[PDB]
């Protein structure tokens, strides 16, 4: 509504989707996830993602966020514009 629309895309074993998932929820963020299990699945994703232009750096790996059908990207991008994105509520 007034809330973001947040998006992440994940993958098990991987710590850094954790940390990414809990920087919202220590910050009550809710958002979408969708994990991606299978190697060859994501394969897929960046593949199909990255052609489709709504990225606006080639990924290959997971996390990735969007906001507000923005791509932000990984966990590092986020801590890069964790203020833009908490002066959002």
């Amino acid at each position: 509504s007034n809330a973001m629309k947040v998006k992440i895309y994940t993958r098990n074993g991987c710590p850094y989707c954790v940390w990414a998932k809990q920087w919202f929820e220590e910050n009550n963020i809710a958002f979408d996830e969708t994990i991606i299990d299978d190697y060859a699945q994501r394969s897929k994703f960046y593949d199909e993602m990255n052609q489709s232009g709504k990225v606006i750096f080639p990924i290959s790996t997971v996390p990735q966020i969007f906001i507000d059908d923005e791509h932000i990207g990984g966990f590092t991008e986020l801590k890069a514009n964790a203020d833009k994105i908490l002066n959002k509520k």
